[PDB]
């Protein structure tokens, strides 16, 4: 009986997981018991899953979705466009033209969408396009990505198109870090605010949730939730974890009211927020290395003091 079952009334819990930790039963055993969704942390990742044109590779996310297909589980789908793990081909030395893009970003979209849509309820359609703060008023709010050079803003509201088409029952998302940065999180809603009168067929915002100690205050986070709740009906925390940096009993401390803050502030949203998905298993998976004891599980796949807390609450 785990996190799952303690948030059933709320949210889902979920993990983004690598080929291991569907494949050794030490592992599968935590996986199972705590969790009720799945994210390829790189499996379904555009170079991952297209290293060269027209060159498939399924090998490593079919293991993943077989292991939801077998368990009554539903993935999230990370995901279909970004500016990293990304083949240079899609793009371009030179770049290529919209027409010639935007077929390698179709050609894309909808194999993969179409391969896993048994299993995927929702797919984070296109990650981290936003530019990074300090955005000079009147100055361009989206990342300058080779796609944003080639396309503009347009290239994700055909990403977005794009999906709808190959699956029409999948909720389809816009996902970013630094969520709940108050510049920031503005023109996220702005991007999301843009398609919404468009049109185009977008349906919740992901929220990365790299946070830290000392990084956003409950307010900030709180707020930006409020914010989207406006734009969209659907909230995903996406890649969750709280570095303590940027061993002590202080600082175990620190993250463990950090944790037991965060939670009450997404147990208010329960209706909003439909996930909370960490980013990885155990800070032995962790991409911030163990150093930054970021996650709810040791690097023995043990949960730690704050496990207990974040799990039972009221």
């Amino acid at each position: 009986q785990g996190l799952k079952d303690a948030y059933k009334d709320y949210f889902k819990i979920g993990v983004a997981v690598n080929n291991r930790n569907v494949a050794d039963p030490d592992q599968i055993k935590v996986v199972l018991r705590e969790f009720n969704s799945i994210t390829a942390e790189n499996a379904m990742k555009p170079q991952p899953t297209e290293p060269k044109k027209g060159e498939f590779n399924w090998e490593d996310a079919d293991k993943i979705a077989d292991f939801c297909r077998a368990n009554g589980i539903k993935m999230r789908g990370h995901t279909l466009m970004w500016h990293s793990q990304i083949g240079s081909w899609m793009y371009q030395g030179n770049l290529l033209s919209k027409e010639e893009f935007y077929a390698n970003m179709k050609h894309h979209i909808q194999a993969i969408v179409n391969r896993y849509k048994d299993v995927v309820y929702c797919w984070d359609v296109v990650n981290e396009a936003v530019a990074d703060s300090p955005v000079y008023p009147g100055r361009p709010e989206l990342r300058n990505s080779p796609m944003y050079q080639i396309a503009g803003e347009e290239f994700i509201y055909k990403a977005f198109e794009y999906a709808h088409e190959a699956d029409p029952d999948a909720l389809l998302f816009y996902n970013d870090y630094n969520d709940a940065e108050p510049a920031k999180s503005q023109r996220i809603y702005n991007l999301v605010k843009r398609m919404k009168d468009a049109g185009v067929p977008i349906d919740g915002i992901g929220m990365q949730a790299h946070y830290n100690v000392y990084g956003p205050t409950m307010k900030e986070v709180d707020d930006a939730i409020k914010l989207y709740s406006t734009v969209v009906d659907h909230i995903h925390l996406t890649e969750l974890d709280i570095r303590i940096n940027e061993v002590s009993d202080w600082e175990r401390t620190l993250q463990q009211d950090q944790y037991v803050q965060l939670f009450k502030v997404l147990r208010k949203h329960k209706d909003v927020i439909d996930c909370v998905t960490f980013w990885n298993v155990s800070d032995k998976d962790s991409w911030l290395g163990v150093r930054n004891y970021p996650l709810l599980f040791d690097e023995n796949y043990k949960p730690k003091q704050a496990y207990n807390a974040v799990k039972n609450f009221d």
